């Protein structure tokens, strides 16, 4: 298991526009188009994504060039990030995939309000941690998602997604 196939598992694949958990304009793996309401706003961010005219529909290997794109952005943001980045130095390989997951769910700017989770992550106190990320409209939102992620940060294995 590793970060593209633990964000595939939580995110899925959809090779049309859909609309996300929030009713977001989406498409491939968990890649965000616009949180306008207008579905021409979203074919228009869709071409503009893609460089070529796509009438709200791409292939599989477009899907995936998004991904790409899209962990590389979330790591990179990580990093550049100076609440974020000394976290993530600070944990191991397992735990690190499951920052980077929750940055691009909700984004770097969400994750780094979670102060004391982060916190908490930093000194290693693993169970405080699970509980205070649970207290959230993210974990009241999409809770079974969450309790993997959570588990991951908990446990430090893969144990939620075999
Ligand atoms: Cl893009
Ligand atoms: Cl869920």
């Amino acid at each position: 298991m590793n970060i593209f196939e633990m964000l595939r598992i939580d995110e899925g694949l959809r090779l049309k526009i859909y609309k996300d958990t929030e009713g977001y304009y989406t498409i491939g793996i968990g890649h965000l188009l616009t949180k306008s309401p207008s579905l021409n706003a979203a074919k228009s961010e869709l071409d503009k994504a893609i460089g070529r005219n796509t009438n709200g529909v791409i292939t599989k290997d477009e899907a995936e060039k998004l991904f790409n794109q899209d962990v590389d952005a979330a790591v990179r943001g990580i990093l550049r990030n100076a609440k974020l980045k000394p976290v993530y130095d600070s944990l191991d390989a397992v735990r690190r995939a499951a920052l980077i997951n929750l940055v691009f769910q909700m984004g770097e700017t969400g994750v780094a309000g979670f102060t004391n989770s982060l916190r908490m992550l930093q000194q290693k106190r693993w169970d405080e941690a699970a509980v205070n990320l649970a207290k959230s409209r993210w974990y009241n939102q999409t809770p079974n998602r969450a309790k993997r992620v959570i588990t991951t940060f908990r446990t430090g294995t893969w144990d939620a997604y075999k």
